[PDB]
């Protein structure tokens, strides 16, 4: 197909990566308002991550598409030898990258599960530490992410 396509596919997964910024730093501020700060505010603030977890899950999934979209179009593409490696090389670290998220965000959803099941400060300083360097791990996947797709765009002479 045309490199039209080719553009359309990486502006829509840019689109995708800067909203899954925003809601992280929606869910990042929430979590902090309430450690600055009650048993129904936690109830909450629970709810209203989840929220966030199930967003960023369908946004993982329509890039993992767009990505698989992405790859098939540049093997149409007659690419020089030399631009096809270094296309290949970035998908297949953006593969990486997104399996990475995946992975993240199951530990994520298995530590809100956890912490259901508690009443306690201790036991909620250990949860805020590890959600912080999750959240902390998240935003690196989302900058190399956004790196990688603007380098594709640059290779391509699309931007
Ligand atoms: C530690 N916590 C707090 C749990 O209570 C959370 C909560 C939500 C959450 C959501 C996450 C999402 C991503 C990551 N990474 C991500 C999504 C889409 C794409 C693409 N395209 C790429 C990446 S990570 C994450 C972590």
């Amino acid at each position: 197909m045309d490199e039209e396509r080719l553009k359309e596919i990486l502006e829509e997964l840019e689109r995708i990566i800067e909203e899954v910024k925003r809601l992280l730093e929606k869910d990042e501020r929430l979590l902090r308002e309430f450690y600055r700060r009650d048993k129904e505010e936690f109830r909450r603030v629970i709810k209203l991550d989840e929220e966030v977890m199930k967003r960023s899950e369908e946004l993982l999934k329509r890039a993992e598409e767009l990505l698989r979209e992405l790859e098939e179009l540049i093997r149409r593409i007659p690419f020089s030898e030399e631009i096809r490696r270094e296309l290949e090389e970035i998908l297949r670290r953006l593969k990486e990258l997104y399996e990475e998220a995946k992975r993240l965000m199951e530990k994520a959803k298995e530590l809100t599960k956890r912490i259901k099941k508690i009443d306690d400060e201790k036991t909620l300083r250990e949860w805020y530490e590890i959600v912080r360097e999750l959240l902390e791990r998240a935003k690196e996947i989302i900058e190399e992410i956004e790196r990688l797709l603007r380098r594709l765009l640059e290779i391509l002479g699309l931007e």
